[PDB]
């Protein structure tokens, strides 16, 4: 309360699913980047956004997980992410292997503007 981990502008442009990549405005290799967040902490994840709807995803390749969520809520340009909900599309709340953490954008006309990313600690 609070780590800022992204801020400035990032476009994204992605028209529909089925091509090659589906792009991020923001994402982390946390394996290799190091990580100002602390996953075993009790927390959530808001976003400054504009344009496009979006999702969260959490991914680890070799047990091959994709959890992707909606978020908990969305006021004044401003998504949030919730742990309970990440955790439970994961299976588990232990995030050990985990690869690849990103906001990316569902299908628009003309794609999102991500503003800012954070996380925020809390009392359970
Ligand atoms: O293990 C290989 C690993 O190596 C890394 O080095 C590499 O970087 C990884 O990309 C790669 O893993 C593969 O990633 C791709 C693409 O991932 C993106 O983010 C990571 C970036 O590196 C990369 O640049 C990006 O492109 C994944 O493909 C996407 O998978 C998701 C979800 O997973 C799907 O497949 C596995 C299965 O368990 C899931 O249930 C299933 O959803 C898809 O997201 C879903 O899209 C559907 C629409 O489906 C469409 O599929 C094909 C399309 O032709 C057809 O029209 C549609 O049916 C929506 O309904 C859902 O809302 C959404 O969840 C993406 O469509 C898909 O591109 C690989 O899964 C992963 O192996």
């Amino acid at each position: 309360g609070e780590i800022i981990l992204f801020s400035g502008s990032n476009h994204a442009d992605f028209k529909a699913w089925g091509g090659d990549d589906w792009p991020s405005a923001f994402e982390i290799s946390p394996k290799y980047e190091p990580m100002k967040l602390d996953l075993n902490k009790n927390f959530e994840i808001k976003v400054d956004y504009n344009g496009a709807d979006i999702v969260l995803i959490f991914a680890r390749w070799d047990k091959d997980i994709w959890a992707q969520i909606s978020p908990y809520y969305v006021v004044d340009g401003t998504a949030v992410f919730t742990k309970e909900q990440i955790a439970k599309a994961y299976g588990s709340d232990d995030f050990s292997g985990l690869d690849y953490i990103a906001v990316k954008p569902l299908p628009s006309e003309e794609g999102v503007t991500v503003t800012k990313v954070s996380g925020i600690y809390t009392n359970g």
